[PDB]
């Protein structure tokens, strides 16, 4: 138009984009700063970073960009691109990014009274420490610290406004708890002036539905599958063909677990020690079934059945469980009969040994069950906010 | 040439690329906006993004770029690069991109009446929520929301035109259903002026041919392979050498399944619960086998054959199935005969127990089949648009 | 030098890099366009793109860049950087690239008569549809479509020249067949002027040596390894310990196959159905060997040997195969003799059943071999250009 | 303001950003250089690089940027962007980076006396040699070498200041030991002037908690699980059903080990030879078992029991271990008796052979245990700072 | 300073950065070119590229940048940034890079006589053909071809200088052999003037320590572990439980081999055919075992022991190996005796068949050993520079 052309020609005359737009040079310039969170992109525990989508919001006042609306009855606001007017240098301090800015400087909008507003959108990669002591049941607090790079507290004083969580697009893996802000001042013992900054604390909680279905339940159908070796009669020629195949079927289960657990060496995750306990129990279940077949396959005429074995394994532990010419012909037939009687005696001795083996089997069955139940309950229930997680997530 | 040189010199004289090219400054500038979809590149459920190839199209009118064709009889159109003439600032709102623009501003073509046309091509990464409750049979709706960053409804009013699906280059994994557009206005209670925007809704459907061939059929040849353990006589020493090898051969099958299923914890996918049901059925098929070999390997002189076991397992359930000197020599020979008779009696008792075991085997065979059939049919048929998917994809 | 300094000062005087360098403004400017292919980098079937290394070549004539060599006896050619003289705006149309250009604008060389030559090198990512119906034996045709963005046919008319395949650096995975070009004109019913474009069609063929050695022969040593279960006597207690281990040894073979096959759901690849046939045959080989051990382990006094079973399995199918006081002592000894005779009769019945089982085993052996041979030959030989591929690749 | 506007207009008048801001051109310009480490991002042994987060700090003095505060009572400091004033050209020498700079040049702050301070933040990818001879127990020293690209020692002399490790954000995988600095001068035999440079040496130590729990303990529960094959009686038909399944269950354990061990061919890592020893011991445990069942399954009438075998295996090694008409009837019965006696003699011979086999089994059991214990202790304890690592990490 | 300010103001007066800085325009400008290799980053055989770290070095003379040191007694050298003075346009020809330059143009240093030096550092991605016929024992020659883009031999003649291998930082995977250079001229039949270029040939050798320890030895302990099946008596019910588990334990070994071997289809690597031979031998070892148990489990009264089988398998091949009223009572007892004699005859026939089986077992054992030894030695020793590789690498 005819009027905005001359307005734009007049506004930028004798304008310096390097000076602070204040009328006295001794008074601070109040800048209002706010943030808007759009979505949480990633939380990386390897490099300890947090990738989020954020729109900043900055507002201030300019003194050399004022005009009278009556003289220009067609224009009420103007817009200036990057590098033509003064803008605050507020930027993220952590900024664990390659280019360190990720801001995409957009246009700046100015009213007829000089009130300037500037909001750039971006994807921010902050650096926060991640604690993974309780890997599945985890709650994290990360920080975003904003401030001016080269302005003091008597030139550019930051002010804080509440964030905006409208339109959050929930992640589906991390449950956002909150994001409060706080403004702080840091004095230095050379200047006696403040250096304000504004920090926002994102607090979030991990969802434990995928891990409780794809990791836990699979490994409780295998830990309890080993115990069947204590209910299988030893007469069948397959007692380690089942005991050693459950261990191999679970060793291949750790190939899809190692792609989930973290690689940090600071602490031992809860799921790691749970899986270690399952490993140890399944491995130790195979040791016992070798001390049972030694009892079952004992030589009839190569042992003595020690008295202690007969008392412990047949009287005490078996009552708790509630188990319970003519002369030559005569000589030849007598020989055959004696042979048969000797075989019968050997069979009786073998039967005693087999009963001892069965008693051992039931004794070993009765204890591994309580062991695995106690371990499974205690390891999982030791973590805090476990009841909170199972109430919010499953139910 | 001689004429276009002076035309280009004259057009850019006293021209400001910051002002809106209108003749009154109080009338809106109508801008026509349209879109062209070239292909769908990716749909990422981890970060919940959608990558597509799109050519935007913008058209408007300029007032300071008008000339008379009679005075310049050689030129009818002109072209201006980026940064030399005014262009609308319409841009995507979601834009879950690092650089946030992905536009590649090309040249602007101007006719002899000022009608300007500008179409930049690009690859756009929008952010839309993805629901994966029914993972294989899935239908998704995503949105692309375009508007002006810093212009109101009384300065730059958007207008909508239909999209263009010519030359779509079908993806081969997602079946496009449609892409309709809609224009909306959003009033604010400080200005009483509209802020129009234009949104296009891409609706697409997932193709279920790869999943039905590479995932389902493999796991129906293994779920039905376990049932053979109920048709194998127990005399052979292989009843757990087959029962436990099918479970291990399916545990290694979940290594190529975990690379397909999503990792979202918001809901339980249909394929996940189907695979869990298969897991549970195959695991429980091994528990029953141990309770069959206990019947087969029973001690002849260590039990009593309870009456209930004899009635249920041999009378009722067995009829539904339609199973059905001289003195010493004499004494020695009599001893041998009595021994043989005792062995015969023991063999008869063992035979009764083996028949009971066979009856149990057939009873257990008759039920697991209906269990697996019911589960397989019901889980898959519960999803909506299942008939539509199988009609469009397979047939 | 003294002369080229004044030449450069004189050439760029009153020069506009925005106008078309023609002497009448009504005559077209002929631009000669050609291409040079350096190597094929990648062919991605997921996003359906083709990445290649290409040097374009453009030539035209300029009217304002002419000088007399006699006046400047030291200079014959000049060079201008990007942004100082007019260049054609020919670019790839498909250009499924993030930055959409990938051109690296180099210097422009000008002779003493204005003849300008300009060749930029780059890596181009085109978008072409990939058909994978016959995955190993595959032939692909992709297109590269070049043209001017904003110039008609009466201002900048494209001309075509043959490509240059010298220095091709063969890929080692794709065998290049050819690359012919074609020029086309597209009229529009608003202007009645042509809009020429130039398209080059790269035709290539896949090499099938890696797949035929690392995927096929592996799975013919396992498909034929299962059949040995039909040559193993049933007396040994290992018949399912071999049948079920070949299936598990091939289920783990699909872990290194799933990383090669494509994920497209448009059609079923040939190798996919070949592997499915191998899976089905190996799985069905285990069903039969359970109906053989049922015949071998039959109870002597629990069946009747149906007449049909005796005729089919022992007369017809067995001839095709070419298989083929004193009283008490007397009473006791007579009892023992009768016992022995009964045992002999039972053994004879068992022997008959075992012979029936062996006949079944040979009958089942004779058919699976022809099944697998027919499937293996027919599935592979059904693809076209199979003889061409095996002649060019292996021999 | 009114005053800083004229100050900025006056400072940049007749200013050249190419000249060194010194007052005599023959005196050196002292530049103070310091570094601040924020966190360690990665240590890559494949390409031998180290990625860290670092803020440099540079300070110097300018002569043309001095003003009087009394004349401008409102301003005390000024700020200049990149490309408007002179800055030192100190950069990292190693800089194994694509863009080689990674600096993000920020603003430069100037006091009222010309003292300039400039600190750019960035992510630096240095190139240092990594020694992995002792892979788990590893200590690394990497270098960062800074200096001026094109300034001598008589123009820009570097000065060193101590680093700053405040706010380190510990990595959780590498334990930082220290980072001392050193300044050096390098004369050349053409100029006789120094060329100073400043080098910082980051010394760090690897944490060995993850490797000692997820790699070692798993493989000590499998190496010791094979030895059970020497405590399992040979009467049960499972002795290579356990010996060969432990080897297969640990062959699948090397799939999750190969993703951790380095691929360098310069030296043999300690964990590699430890795993090789476990491979060899477990594989050799199966060879012995075959030489035990040959003794157990010896033919009664097909051998002689050599004298050496009887002395070594039954006298010496068995005492260390502390093992320990009427005529025809008469003829027929005598025949039966003789048959029985022959069978008894054969059984006695078989019993002798089985005892020899058991002695061999115990002899082989007693040695593999000490072998594996010695190997496990010696291989791990040979590395230096092993006690230091286990004291700092585990306890 | 006062003097360098006026020197900088005077040098750039009337200076054109587009002209060649020569004093006659008819004489060539000699440019000295050299290279410095810092480290080898990668050698990729998929896309056939080579990534290295290189500092170029260029030197020439300028005519308009000369001054008298007496008039400016404080300055001896000057520095100019990119884009202010003339620089040669030498660049890499292959340059299989996205941006095609990777140069990072630094400052240019000029002495008081005009002698200019310019050395940019960078990471270069060249394109060279990689031959992988002998994958472990491999020697590669790649080329780097430098030259001027648009200057002839009568304007800018290249000169060559030796490279600099000081500070090489050895890779640890590729052993550098050398890097010699060569300068060449290429005439064209339109101009009759040379077009010189400079090429450096990097020759390197692969280190074979990782492959010889992590791939070969693992697959030698498994190839020789199968042969134990020929030393295991058939009485034990484990002869296929060991033969088929070694094949499955080696099928899972190809999962960590497929991540190492190349995917090129141009030629078959040596390691590929070695692994194929191991596969074939291990698979064929199981076929023979089935033909041994057919001999051992032969029916006593279902065969005839063909004469050829008795001569070959028991006379010739067994000598090479050095194997070696009263009437009824009488009738009943006679019946029992006859039964016993028949059983004895059947047992004798079975014993003959078992001896034949043992002879077959030893005959098969004696040949597979020489087969595997010959294959293993011949395949590895066929490659050239094998002795050189094992001498430099292992010893
Ligand atoms: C401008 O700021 C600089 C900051 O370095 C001041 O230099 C330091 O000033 C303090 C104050 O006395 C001294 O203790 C230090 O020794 C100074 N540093 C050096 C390297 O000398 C400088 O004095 C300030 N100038 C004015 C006029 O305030
Ligand atoms: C400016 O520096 C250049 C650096 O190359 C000097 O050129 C070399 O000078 C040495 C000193 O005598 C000679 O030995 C070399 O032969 C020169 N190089 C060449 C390629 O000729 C140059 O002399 C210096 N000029 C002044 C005035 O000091
Ligand atoms: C600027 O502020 C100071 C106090 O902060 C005041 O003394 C001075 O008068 C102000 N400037 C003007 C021009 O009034």
């Amino acid at each position: 138009g005819e009027f905005q052309r001359k307005l734009y020609k007049e506004l930028v005359k004798n304008y310096n984009p390097l000076e602070r737009p204040v009328a006295n040079d001794s008074q601070p310039l109040t800048v209002y700063f706010s943030l808007s969170l759009l979505q949480i992109m990633d939380v990386d525990e390897k490099n300890q970073v947090l990738t989020t989508n954020i729109w900043l919001q900055m507002s201030w006042t300019d003194h050399y960009l004022q005009w009278n609306v009556s003289e220009y009855p067609g224009v009420k606001t103007v817009r200036f691109p990057d590098g033509q007017i003064w803008k605050p240098d507020i930027l993220l301090y952590n900024s664990a990014d390659e280019r360190f800015d990720a801001t995409f400087h957009t246009n700046v909008l100015v009213n007829s009274s000089g009130h300037c507003q500037y909001l750039p959108p971006g994807i921010f990669k902050s650096s926060c420490y991640i604690d993974v002591r309780w890997f599945p049941f985890d709650v994290q607090h990360c920080k975003l610290k904003f401030g001016s790079w080269s302005y003091g507290g008597w030139s550019l004083d930051l002010q804080m406004q509440e964030a905006d969580i409208s339109g959050y697009i929930p992640n589906g893996e991390w449950d956002l708890v909150g994001i409060p802000g706080k403004r702080s001042e840091r004095f230095y013992e050379c200047c006696k002036e403040p250096y304000p900054d504004v920090t926002f604390t994102v607090t979030m909680r991990r969802r434990t539905l995928y891990y409780g279905l794809n990791l836990l339940i699979p490994c409780v159908l295998i830990s309890a599958l080993a115990l069947l070796v204590f209910l299988l009669p030893a007469d069948s020629g397959e007692k380690i063909s089942l005991g050693i195949t459950v261990l191999l079927s679970l060793t291949v289960f750790m190939l899809l677990v190692a792609e989930i657990m973290p690689a940090t060496s600071d602490s031992v995750p809860l799921i790691a020690q749970y899986f270690a306990s399952t490993m140890i129990i399944v491995g130790l279940s195979v040791v016992v079934t070798v001390i049972v077949l030694q009892y079952h396959h004992h030589d009839p005429d190569g042992g003595k059945m020690p008295k202690w074995t007969r008392v412990i394994l047949l009287n005490w532990c078996a009552w708790f469980l509630r188990m319970k010419d003519l002369a030559k012909i005569l000589e030849e037939v007598r020989y055959i009969a004696n042979r048969f009687r000797c075989q019968d005696e050997s069979e009786a001795v073998c039967s005693e040994w087999k009963f001892a083996a069965c008693v051992v089997d039931r004794l070993c069955l009765m204890a591994f069950s309580v062991f695995t139940i106690i371990c499974t309950i205690g390891i999982l229930m030791s973590a805090p906010n476990f009841v909170e997680a199972v109430s919010k997530d499953f139910a």
